[PDB]
């Protein structure tokens, strides 16, 4: 079909900043997650690798995605493939060639696939203000990314699902651990911390004469994949401008979802979330400049030149933003 033919073109940029994602979950029937995890796989000489039989992927990979509700406006399918895409070109960073080892790659891959699986539309402070069963469960901390990474786990016992199946139990227990590290990393409470502790290994970075990073133990290497994948979910605004819009249509939309929620239990609205007092545009600016710049600034400090590119978008649709502010 002519629809099958425009997908596969479209795949052909997976190793491109600014993949048009909403497009490739329109011609997928709403699989971007399963159909771009499947090519990153494919790509990276995953299956083969790890021994994973494809049906035992494909299978796992949909009954995920299908795990990722539809009726959220930002957090669903398309953002985690979203994620996933963003993460797998940030691992092919010249800085950063032949760093990790192929488990690294995969545990990096899969915890952006799995990072907000049955994510509900509301944040972990809307969950423990209405004292929720999930804040319950958790007792307050990283909720909604503790439920993450359990629903991630738990789908691969499933029939035909689990796709670690023949990695060793030391290769099984190493990537679990990994996983968890990464995803609790994406939980926004964290970010601060995160943020001081890259700009510390900026400032005693060690590299070859190439400018390729030299991270030998356990607690530099992780700390790179949280910030990376922190990075990736931190993405939209450093996108081509057309694509950070929709992203931000959406997050908007969840938003004031949750806001209706708080207004109407007689609540506090958390900011961003009144659609009776919203100023999109100059909400943008501030995400930027306090959150998003300062991340990527640093992130680009450590793989030196090689994020300018994505540097110089940010800054383009910061200009961009800014000006539609009267
Ligand atoms: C266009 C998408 O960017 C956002 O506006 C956005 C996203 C995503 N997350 N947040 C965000 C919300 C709360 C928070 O505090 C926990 C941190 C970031 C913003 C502003
Ligand atoms: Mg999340
Ligand atoms: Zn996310």
């Amino acid at each position: 079909t002519e629809q099958e033919d425009v997908l596969a073109k479209e795949l052909e940029d997976v190793n491109k900043w600014g993949l048009h994602v909403f497009r490739i979950a329109e011609l997928s029937g709403n699989r971007p997650l399963t159909v771009i995890m499947h090519t990153i796989f494919q790509e990276r000489d995953l299956l083969k690798t790890f021994k994973i039989p494809v049906d035992t992927l494909i299978t796992y990979l949909m009954t995920l995605e299908d795990h990722y509700h539809a009726d959220v406006a930002y957090h669903n399918n398309i953002h985690a493939a979203d994620v996933v895409q963003s993460t797998h070109v940030l691992l092919s960073t010249p800085a950063l060639e032949a760093v990790f080892t192929d488990l690294e790659i995969l545990a990096a891959i899969f915890a952006s696939a799995i990072h907000d699986v049955d994510h509900p539309g509301v944040s972990n402070q809307f969950l423990i203000n209405t004292n929720s069963e999930l804040a319950l469960m958790y007792n307050d901390s990283s909720v909604l990314e503790n439920h993450h990474l359990a629903v991630g786990f738990k789908l691969l016992q499933e029939e035909n699902c689990d796709i670690f199946q023949n990695l060793t139990k030391k290769q099984r227990q190493s990537l679990r651990k990994m996983v968890i590290d990464i995803v609790l990393a994406t939980d926004m409470s964290k970010h601060m911390n995160l943020l001081a502790d890259l700009k510390t290994m900026v400032e005693t970075k060690k590299v070859t004469s190439s400018g390729v990073l030299l991270l030998d133990n356990y607690s530099d290497r992780i700390q790179v994949l949280q910030n990376m994948v922190h990075c990736a979910d931190l993405s939209n605004p450093t996108k081509p401008l057309q694509l950070y819009r929709q992203w931000t249509d959406r997050i908007m939309e969840e938003f004031f979802r949750q806001g209706d929620r708080e207004r109407e239990r007689g609540m506090e609205i958390s900011p961003m979330c009144d659609k009776h007092n919203a100023s999109v545009e100059k909400s943008q600016v501030g995400f930027i400049d306090y959150i998003v710049h300062p991340l990527w600034e640093t992130w680009a400090d450590l793989v030196h030149p090689d994020a300018q590119d994505i540097l110089d978008t940010l800054e383009d649709n910061r200009e961009w933003y800014q000006s539609t502010i009267p």
